[PDB]
């Protein structure tokens, strides 16, 4: 996992999506500080679809590739308007610029 790729990967998702120490979410999506091993659809002040504020999945590793790799496979009713990183190298290194670690 190359950390500076996947904060290359990662500009995809900042347009819709904060990630930094203030809570507030972004634009159109939560943030995701803090989002290696949190519960789905927890993150207070998100309105979240049904699928994900029902959730009891946790985002593993795992977890994440799967709903980066196809989000409505996942999740079918989610509102994430996202196609999916079809690219492992781009989900590895994304999730790895994503993880604590970082
Ligand atoms: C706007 C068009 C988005 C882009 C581009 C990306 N995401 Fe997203 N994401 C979006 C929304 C509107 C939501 C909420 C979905 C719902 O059904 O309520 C999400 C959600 C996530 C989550 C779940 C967060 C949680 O706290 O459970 C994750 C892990 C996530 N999104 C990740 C993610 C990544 C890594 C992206 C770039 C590759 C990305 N999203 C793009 C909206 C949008």
């Amino acid at each position: 996992c190359d950390p500076e790729n996947g904060k290359k990967v990662y500009q995809i998702c900042s347009v819709c999506h904060s990630n930094d120490t203030t809570g507030v979410h972004g634009a159109a999506a939560p943030n995701l500080h803090g989002l290696e091993g949190r519960k789905v659809g927890s993150v207070p002040g998100f309105k979240f679809s049904s699928a994900l504020r029902d959730s009891g999945d946790t985002w593993t590793p795992q977890h994440l590739d799967k709903f980066l790799e196809n989000p409505m496979a996942v999740y079918p009713l989610t509102r994430m308007a996202f196609s999916g990183l079809k690219n492992e190298k781009d989900r590895r290194d994304v999730l790895c610029f994503l993880s604590k670690s970082s």
